[PDB]
């Protein structure tokens, strides 16, 4: 059988790409960033072509365009790995809904994420952060920052918000990781079913004995009024549980790696804590850990600066690339905790903009202040070159981060 004997250059490169450095664009993404025009063709894992959005203002425009639907069950939604077919087959939380249905479900959860509520959560967050730090610092001279700090902290916080008992954390933390990091459909489906069966039992328990937290409130109110389906409640709680776990944990580990590679800026941050909120925004822009959250499908033709998105085409708004748009962020590939990182897209834009964004901002501020206060000598226990980054088909991050510090 004959083989390929011609040049292999394509104008639709394979997407997504994997990071080789935790805080820099994959080489292929830098190329997309540099090509003029808002859109570029890519080839997804199964050979199907899709569009990516690579510029900041076009990304805002298209995330705001109701002709780009968030319906993951659509046959033309841009799947980036075989594991996505698990979500195409499963019931949908409001992240997969379009207006008006999106708003009726999202509004059932917003009361837990208001600015006033986030402010009232600071003592619990600080207590949780410092508690896990107490344990880690006492347990040995080295640690895995991920399993001992980065993951348990947001896990405990989101479980309190939801009413999910932390006694079961080994089970649902493992199931959350399996679902988010699954590479095939069968392991994704099993992880989803594991969480679904758990949450289903929690719902019945709350119907017997009304419970705390957001799940308790949805059971007692919207579910008892038929305003949400039981299966929808499960999907909604599952989305909040997984996002509340995995996103902040990834930001924590990648922020530590990044700050230790920029010691001048880390030292400036320690000397002036009023810089921490701005540094968190810059880290969000720079690390942009959730490109997998940009998929859309066109329900009508859309004209974009001379290019045409046709009805039925998949579109991925790649916020990591849009966040490196030099017409918005001067010298976009430089970390600068003093820059204005305003208007970044790490949380999206428009009706689906991250519900948890200010909880995440609170958590990362408390976490960075606590690391600088309690472990100012924190350092990586292995070279950055020995770390293993997750692939571009999931939330960016590291699954293990060996660290050490000065003893007690
Ligand atoms: C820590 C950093 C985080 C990042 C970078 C991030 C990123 C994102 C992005 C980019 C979207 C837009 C998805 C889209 O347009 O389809 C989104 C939506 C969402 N995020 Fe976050 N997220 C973070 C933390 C959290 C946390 C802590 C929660 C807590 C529950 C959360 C819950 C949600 C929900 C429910 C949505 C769907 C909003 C909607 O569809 O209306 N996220 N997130
Ligand atoms: O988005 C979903 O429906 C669930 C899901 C599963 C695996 C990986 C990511 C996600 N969602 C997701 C998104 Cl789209 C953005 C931020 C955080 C999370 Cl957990």
């Amino acid at each position: 059988t004959d083989t390929a004997t011609t040049p292999q250059t394509t104008d639709a490169p394979a997407f997504p790409s994997n990071r080789s450095c935790p805080y820099q664009l994959p080489d292929g993404y830098a190329q997309l960033r540099d090509t003029p025009g808002p859109l570029h063709r890519v080839t997804l894992y199964d050979g199907r072509q899709a569009w990516v959005v690579t510029k900041h203002e076009a990304a805002r425009k298209l995330l705001g365009d109701p002709r780009l639907s968030s319906n993951r069950t659509d046959d033309n939604f841009p799947a980036t790995s075989p594991a996505f077919e698990a979500v195409r087959e499963s019931p949908q939380a409001f992240i997969g809904l379009d207006p008006p249905e999106h708003g009726t479900r999202r509004r059932m959860t917003i009361s837990e994420f208001t600015v006033k509520r986030i402010k009232g959560m600071r003592p619990e967050v600080e207590e949780v952060v410092h508690g896990f730090l107490d344990e880690m610092l006492a347990a040995g001279p080295t640690a895995d920052l991920v399993s001992q700090f980065a993951l348990p902290v947001p896990s405990m916080v989101i479980c309190r918000l939801l009413g999910v008992p932390y006694a079961d954390h080994e089970f649902f933390q493992d199931a959350s990781k399996r679902l988010v990091q699954s590479t095939d459909a069968q392991s994704a489906l099993t992880a989803r079913n594991d969480l679904a069966g758990y949450l289903d039992g929690l719902i019945t328990q709350f119907q017997t004995e009304p419970g705390a937290g957001l799940v308790g409130a949805l059971v007692a109110d919207q579910l008892a009024n038929g305003e949400i389906d039981r299966e929808e409640l499960i999907s909604t709680a599952m989305l909040l549980l997984i996002a509340g776990h995995e996103t902040t944990a990834s930001m924590t580990s990648l922020s530590v790696i990044t700050l230790l590679d920029h010691p001048e800026q880390y030292a400036a941050l320690r000397a002036d804590r009023s810089l921490v909120p701005g540094a968190v925004e810059e880290l969000l822009r720079y690390l942009a850990i959730a490109d997998i959250a940009g998929g859309r499908v066109a329900t009508a033709d859309i004209e974009v600066e001379g290019q045409l998105i046709r009805a039925g085409e998949g579109v991925i708004v790649v916020n990591s690339i849009a966040n490196r748009d030099g017409t918005v962020y001067e010298d976009p590939d430089a970390l600068d905790i003093h820059r204005s990182a305003r208007h970044h897209l790490a949380f999206g834009f428009g009706v689906h903009q991250c519900l948890g964004q200010n909880l995440a901002r609170l958590e990362l501020e408390v976490i960075l202040n606590a690391l600088m206060d309690r472990v100012p000598t924190l350092r990586l226990a292995v070279p950055v070159e020995q770390l293993v980054l997750r692939p571009g088909t999931t939330i960016q991050g590291v699954n293990e981060l060996p660290v050490t510090w000065h003893h007690h």
